[PDB]
């Protein structure tokens, strides 16, 4: 379960109002928002709202990160129709190719260093390329809200990992590129609804299909991009919103605007 000691009452109240409103507005099964401090990775706010009973809390719930893994795949490849475009538009085939060309040792080691479990959901006699494909899709990787936001905290912390005595996980060059890609993913990609005029926002959308037709809509990011103050992760479960005929269900459509509202509140 998520650590609850470093909580900030001002941040907590913000996310409490926002997630509860979003879950109702999206007719969602559940939803969660977490905020973390870029310097330490500590959770400073965590709130969830669920419409019905029996749900496991997002404090402990295990899920797949989906395309929110993509920045780390790119980071690993860079550190060892452009890549920036593929991150911005979230192009699966391209990131998969990037992962497969980087190779199993590079991807498994570097993603492990980012705080990802590259061991649990991994088969010994399964094709390396198939599993690198799954990695790029964030399909064979168990995360929690806590572990995922801590991984993003590393990127917000200039590619340094607090938990490893502030060691550089990726180079400065790599960090600059990745941050640029995440800013571009927001201003000119699937994360467009997270745009805040005058404030650079870095973030990545995700949309995960669970069993049958169960959607997780995700958005992970940090703000301001140039000198992060907050790391945020928003996850909506089985939410949807109708704009005329369109039924919107994706991370960019659901989770990103929620990220935006919390971010604007946090920056006062």
């Amino acid at each position: 379960e998520v650590d609850i000691s470093h909580l900030d009452p001002r941040m907590q109240q913000i996310v409490e109002k926002q997630i509860t409103t979003a879950v109702k507005q999206y007719h969602a099964k559940s939803g969660v928002i977490a905020i973390a401090d870029p310097q330490t990775g500590n959770i400073i706010a965590f709130a969830e709202s669920s419409k019905n009973k029996g749900l496991e809390s997002w404090k402990s719930r295990i899920f797949s990160p989906g395309s929110t893994i993509k920045p780390f795949i790119a980071a690993a490849a860079i550190n060892s129709a452009s890549l920036a475009d593929a991150i911005a538009k979230s192009i699966n085939v391209c990131l998969i190719r990037v992962s497969q060309e980087a190779g199993v040792p590079v991807i498994r080691k570097k993603l492990t260093e980012f705080g990802f479990d590259m061991n649990s959901w991994w088969q010994a006699d399964q094709s390396d390329d198939l599993q690198l494909a799954m990695a790029a899709l964030g399909e064979n990787i168990p995360v929690t809200i806590e572990s995922l936001i801590k991984s993003y905290a590393i990127l917000a912390n200039k590619g340094h990992s607090f938990d490893r005595g502030n060691s550089a996980i990726i180079s400065e060059t790599s960090t600059n590129s990745i941050n640029h890609m995440l800013e571009n993913a927001v201003t000119n990609g699937t994360g467009k609804l997270a745009v805040i005029p005058g404030v650079s926002v870095a973030g990545k959308t995700g949309t995960v299909i669970e069993n049958n037709d169960k959607y997780l809509a995700l958005f992970a990011g940090y703000v301001p991009a140039d000198n992060p103050r907050y790391v945020l992760l928003v996850v909506i479960e089985e939410g949807y919103f109708s704009k005329n005929g369109k039924t919107l269900v994706s991370g960019g459509e659901l989770a990103a605007p929620v990220f935006r509202n919390v971010a604007m509140d946090a920056l006062s």
